[PDB]
């Protein structure tokens, strides 16, 4: 068997006390859980934050510290100075050297995989690590690149000249770093998703295709799996509404008075079924299709609970609390905010059945771990859910415009309580989660595909 001693650069801050992470920090965060599940594998991990701080009672990961918010592709790359730039990137490559030292001298064994995430600055850095080693006469060790999307938008942002993103770093990465020119600098990139790869073969047209493949994503089936007595009180009644900031208490009607900042939605005992959705409110996440057609059931006394988790701007915030409470007249509906992911776990327990109809989903994590719980799933036929959703665990409702979607979401979800989906679909969701999308099993796959195809 091939012992793994593998270092994995991170480009966004893992979900913690303090911060939550964006989707491309836990699925990093979700791959060094999984590596190091495995026999013969330890995976090491840094990844940067303004928050967070490196642990001093354990020495599998660190934190890249910075004094201002993550860069971000799409506080920008493009708003930094050259010299900005060039510290940010120098120190990060400093504190990555001093951990593979720490490493190697720890294991008496050479680091033998590199894992960058994104397709710009950390996929640089390693391939230089990479070139001071050869330099000494070391074998080059395998880089591995994850695309999760924003750097290339970046990319094409730049050739396409949008504001914000004067020319700066594709023509660099391809004329000066070379970085996906031959297989010389990086062995392997995996995409999230097929469009991710279409999209990374266009802008990187010298980079083998053969050696562009789709991530084996998982999910984390230790947290989320069917949390036995869980209920609705332990579960989201003691969660504090997330509204805005500002949010005007007195423009409520009688029966939308329970909506309050910082309040505990009321006798959660009292509704009839829980629908939950999670996300970040992003406008691609069709929020506004869950809340129209919530609209629609509410008028209909049956007592749905619906239950917006996840995170946006005070902006985008403030789009959907209005839309909510003002233009869609909602009054079962509650914004809870981001959550845990073992809170997350507690409510798909409970919920009926959970709602997620993006456009263009490119996997769909919050699936898998929803399906994980025992919960029974609905989303849009689009994106990474068509893979995955079939009759036996939910369903996907036609695209069509934001309104279209909500009239179907609002069809499906009559559908899965009249039928009651949760009971006869729920063993079925759990077991079919994880038996494909388990994180060990994925990684084990990935690290064989790694060895197969990259080394
Ligand atoms: O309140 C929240 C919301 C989200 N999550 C976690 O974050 C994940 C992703 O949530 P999402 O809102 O979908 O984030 P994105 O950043 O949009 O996710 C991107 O990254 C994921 C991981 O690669 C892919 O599965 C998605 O399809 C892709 O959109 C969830 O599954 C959870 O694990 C939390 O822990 N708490
Ligand atoms: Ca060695
Ligand atoms: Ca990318």
């Amino acid at each position: 068997a091939k012992e793994w001693l593998i270092f994995a650069l991170g480009t966004n801050n893992w979900q913690g006390p303090g911060q939550f992470a964006p989707g491309s920090g836990i699925l990093h965060q979700g791959q060094h859980i999984a590596m190091n599940s495995l026999e013969k594998c330890h995976c090491y991990s840094i990844w940067p934050s303004d928050l967070q701080k490196t642990p001093t009672d354990r020495d599998d990961y660190r934190v890249y510290e910075i004094p201002h918010p993550i860069p971000i592709c799409e506080k920008r790359w493009h708003s930094m100075t050259d010299e900005e730039v060039t510290s940010y990137c120098d120190n990060l490559l400093k504190e990555c050297t001093d951990f593979i030292e720490y490493i190697e001298k720890k294991h008496g064994k050479r680091i033998n995989l590199f894992l960058a995430h994104h397709c710009f600055m950390n996929p640089v850095i390693m391939s230089e690590i990479n070139e001071r080693r050869v330099a000494q006469g070391i074998p080059k060790v395998p880089l591995v690149v994850f695309a999760h999307g924003t750097a290339l938008k970046m990319y094409e942002n730049e050739i396409n000249k949008l504001p914000e993103f004067p020319m700066k770093y594709y023509d660099w990465i391809r004329g000066t770093k070379n970085i996906f020119e031959s297989t010389g600098h990086v062995s392997g990139v995996f995409a999230v998703s097929a469009p991710q790869k279409n999209s990374f073969e266009k802008l990187f047209p010298l980079f083998p295709q053969e050696r562009v493949a789709i991530t084996p994503c998982g999910y984390n089936q230790l947290v989320f799996h069917r949390i036995q007595g869980m209920t609705r009180e332990k579960a989201f009644g003691h969660m504090p509404q997330a509204l805005y900031d500002g949010f005007d208490a007195t423009q409520l009607s009688p029966v939308q008075r329970h909506v309050a900042s910082d309040q505990c939605i009321p006798d959660v005992n009292a509704y009839d079924r829980v629908v939950v959705f999670c996300g970040r409110f992003a406008h691609w996440k069709r929020i506004d299709s869950v809340l129209k057609a919530a609209s629609r059931w509410e008028k209909e006394d049956k007592r749905i609970l619906t239950l917006i988790f996840g995170a946006g701007s005070q902006e985008t915030r403030k789009l959907y609390v209005d839309m909510a409470y003002q233009t869609l007249g909602l009054k079962d509906t509650f914004f809870l905010g981001p959550q845990s992911q073992p809170d997350l776990a507690n409510v798909y327990t409970v919920a009926d059945v959970s709602v997620f109809p993006s456009h263009d989903e490119p996997f769909g994590l919050v699936f898998i771990e929803c399906m994980g719980c025992g919960t029974p799933v609905i989303g849009a036929k689009s994106g990474g859910p068509l893979d995955f959703v079939n009759d036996e665990v939910g369903a996907l409702v036609d695209e069509g415009t934001n309104d279209e979607v909500a009239e179907r979401v609002y069809a499906a979800v009559k559908q899965a309580l009249a039928e009651d989906w949760k009971k006869t679909k729920g063993a079925q969701c759990e077991q079919y989660a994880l038996k494909k999308f388990s994180l060990a099993s994925q990684a084990e796959l990935m690290l064989e595909f790694v060895e197969s195809h990259f080394t």
